[PDB]
C-alpha cells in the first residue's frame, strides 16, 4: 500500500521534471499524484530523499532495460536498442538528466543499484564484441556517457529540436561498430574505479 | 593608439582565458588585471562588466576558430584536415571549463557576434565539403555540426572532471569515426540543425 503510493509520487515527479526541471515543491508533486501532502512527506521527508530514490529508481530501470537488452537474439542489435533506451530517458527529460549527470549521489541505496547496473552493462558490451560486432575498445563505463553526451544536446539544442538527440546517438553508435581499417582508440574508458569516483 | 589597445586587449583576454581554465567564470575583474599585469583602471574601463569581458573573449574565441578552419583548409589531406581541425575546435572548451560555459551556457548577440559568426560559418562548411567530396565524410555532415562536437566533448571533461582530464578524446574519436562515409551506412534519420536554427539556439 505504502509501496503504491511511493511508485506514484516517483512516477509524478519524474512527469513533473520534463517540464519543470527540479523546481517542482513536494505540494507540487503531492497534486500532480493527487495524493495528500502528509503521504508524500511520510514517503520522502525532503526533496533531497525524493531526488535520490528518483535516481535509484532510475537505475534500476536501465538494469531492466539491460536485461531485456540480453534476452535480445543478436548482440549487436541489443547493444544499439540499449543505447537508444538508456538515452532517451535522459534526452527528453531535462530534470532526470541533472539528477542523473549533474548530481553528486551516495549511500546504501545508491551502492546496490549500481552493484546490479555495472555488471549488466559489461554482460551487454562483452557479448557484442564476442560475437565481433563491437570494438574492443568499448566497455561498460562508456554507457553512462553516451547519456550525458545526448543529454547534452537536448540540453544545448532546446525544446524545439527535441529530437536532435538522436542524430549524434547515431553517430555515437556507428563509432562503436568494429571495423578492420580502425586505430585503436588511444584513450581508454575509465575504469571501475574511475567511473566510481567520478559520480559520487 | 590603435596598435597598443590591441595589445591589452589580446593581454587581457589571454589572462582571462588561462585563469578560466582553472577557476571557471568566479575570476574577478580585479583578478585578471592581476593576472594580466594590468592597472584595474584600464581592464575596467575597457570592459565594465563581466558580461563585457565574456562577449570579447567568445568573438575571439569564434576569430581562432576560424583561424583554425583556415588552417585546417591547407592540409593535404581533406579528412587529415577535418580531424586535426575538429581536434583543435574541442580542444579549446574541453580543457577550460570557464570557456566552456561561456561557448555553451551564455546567450551571445549583438553586431560583433553576429559579424563573427558570419565569417566562422562559411570556414566550417569548406572544411566540411572538402572531406566529402573526396569521399571521407558523410554527405549528411554539415558546419552545424561542429558546435555539437564542441558541446559533446565539452561534456566530457563537465562529468568526468579535471582528474580525467583527456578522456574528451576518446569519445571524439568515436564520433569522428562514426561520420566517415561508407558504401553501406544508413542516413542520419535526424538531420543537422540548418543556419536559422543554429542561430536561435544561439
Amino acid at each position: 500500500d505504502a509501496e503504491r503510493n511511493r511508485k506514484r509520487v516517483i512516477a509524478a515527479a519524474r512527469e513533473l521534471f520534463a517540464v519543470h526541471g527540479l523546481e517542482s515543491t513536494l505540494n507540487e508533486v503531492a497534486h500532480h499524484a493527487g495524493l495528500g501532502v502528509g503521504t508524500v512527506y511520510r514517503r520522502f521527508p525532503t526533496k533531497e530523499a525524493l531526488f535520490e530514490a528518483i535516481y535509484v529508481d532510475g537505475m534500476d530501470q536501465l538494469s531492466g532495460l539491460a536485461e531485456a537488452a540480453l534476452r535480445h537474439e543478436n548482440s549487436w542489435e541489443g547493444f544499439e536498442w540499449f543505447v537508444h533506451q538508456m538515452c532517451e530517458i535522459t534526452a527528453t527529460n531535462r530534470g532526470l538528466r541533472e539528477i542523473a549527470f549533474s548530481k553528486a549521489h551516495g549511500g546504501d541505496h545508491v551502492e546496490a543499484g549500481r552493484a546490479r547496473l555495472l555488471p549488466l552493462l559489461s554482460k551487454v558490451v562483452e557479448r557484442a564484441q564476442e560475437d565481433g560486432y563491437l570494438r574492443p575498445e568499448a566497455s561498460a563505463t562508456d554507457m553512462p556517457f553516451f547519456g550525458v553526451l545526448t543529454g547534452a544536446v537536448s540540453e544545448f539544442a532546446g525544446e524545439v529540436n527535441a529530437d536532435l538527440w538522436r542524430r549524434y546517438m547515431a553517430i555515437l553508435i556507428e563509432g562503436m561498430r568494429r571495423r578492420d581499417d580502425q586505430e585503436r582508440l588511444e584513450v581508454d574508458a575509465l575504469d571501475e574505479a574511475q567511473i566510481d569516483a567520478a559520480m559520487t
